[PDB]
């Protein structure tokens, strides 16, 4: 049996996929880009704020000054972190309360393996930090996602190997993340977007205790 599960926050554990790309859409369209739709935003899921900006400015080859990258990535979390304010308990995705119950009841780890700065707050105003037995601080991994490193930290964190985690994750960098370090990935979304090679749940309420036990024995 798996000793820990490794959540992504963003798309898994709460809708903020979705406001981390209209504040990066509306960034990029402020300095001139437009090609950041939901299908280029697949790209971005995952990434870390340098990167994400980094792919944009690469999708028009634009170059900025290092004072001008630094003011955008500032300016795009800034607006992000005004977006959260008034996420609460109830925008837990569903499911994910029932699951993080379940494990903790069945003595199974729970830490956060998510890239964004802003997890910890995120946590604390969905009531969920008392049920995380570790966060990954994403600042301390040498490399973000899609290295593996993150998530190898988050298993580390809670005294499990990898190949003895699940990983949980709505990104095309997670999945690949979650594969490089040792971890049984199971995504959440579209296999258009994730791929036809892992477990795809349609939605989270799919991340059931007793789905994931099944995924494990089967491989
Ligand atoms: O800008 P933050 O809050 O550090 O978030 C970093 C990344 O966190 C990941 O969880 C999101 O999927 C990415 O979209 C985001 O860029
Ligand atoms: F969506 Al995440 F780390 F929370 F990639
Ligand atoms: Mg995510
Ligand atoms: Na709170
Ligand atoms: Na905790």
């Amino acid at each position: 049996m798996f000793k820990a599960v490794l959540f992504d926050l963003d798309g898994v554990i709460t809708d903020t996929a979705e406001y981390h790309f209209r504040a990066w859409k509306a960034l990029a369209e402020e300095i001139g880009i437009n090609g950041v739709d939901r299908q280029f935003n697949e790209q971005l899921k995952g990434v870390s704020a340098e990167d994400s900006l980094q792919k944009i400015l690469d999708l028009a080859d634009k170059k900025v000054s290092a004072e001008e990258f630094k003011e955008l990535a500032k300016r795009k979390n800034d607006n992000y972190v005004k977006m959260i304010q008034d996420v609460s308990p109830a925008d837990v995705y569903p499911g994910i309360l029932q699951l993080l119950k379940d494990l903790r009841s069945n003595k199974i780890k729970i830490a956060l393996a998510s890239a964004s700065k802003n997890g910890p707050f995120l946590l604390e105003r969905m009531n969920l930090t008392g049920y995380f037995d570790a966060i990954a601080d994403p600042a301390e991994v040498a490399a973000s996602k899609p290295a593996p490193d993150i998530f190898i930290a988050a298993a580390h964190a809670v005294g499990v190997a990898p190949s003895e985690s699940i990983g949980l994750e709505d990104s095309q960098a997670g999945i690949q993340a979650i594969k490089d370090s040792g971890a049984l990935p199971i995504g959440v979304g579209r296999p258009e977007d994730l791929g036809d090679d892992i477990v795809i749940v349609p939605d989270t309420s799919h991340y059931t205790l007793e789905f994931l036990k099944e995924v494990w024995l089967q491989k």
